[PDB]
């Protein structure tokens, strides 16, 4: 699928992060020719809550600056 | 309406538990006699994700103890 190759690319880009406990979900989906998506990365349960939202922002932007296509985006964030 | 008394206790009972910084989202929803119902709580940037979650699982208890015809209530946390 177009989709797959699409949704290994957010993974591996959330992935390299600092702070970024692995993904614990991604859901995808195309909009015309553009993707919108949800992310959910796994964090440091000692990681301060204003830790854990720099860290979803710094996923959001490098997930975007890699994926031109991906126009609505929204990560949020578990301990693990 | 039915429905916007069941709100107010729901607020009512979310503000009450310890670190909630406010209620920042509800919606709820009736399935037959059930209330389904998500709700967003506003927590202390500088407290860690495992207090945030600890206060979401008391949120949770203290709201569900208080409202008997609730039978799924989930509880997520932001910085405010």
């Amino acid at each position: 699928s177009h989709m797959e190759a699409v949704q290994n690319r957010i993974v591996e880009a959330a992935e390299r992060v600092p702070g970024v406990r692995g993904v614990i979900h991604l859901r995808a989906r195309y909009v015309g020719q553009d993707i919108w998506a949800d992310l959910i990365i796994g964090v440091d349960p000692e990681n301060t809550v204003e830790q854990a939202h720099e860290i979803c922002e710094a996923v959001q932007a490098a997930v975007c600056g890699k994926i031109r296509r991906i126009e609505s985006l929204h990560v949020s964030a578990e301990a693990r």
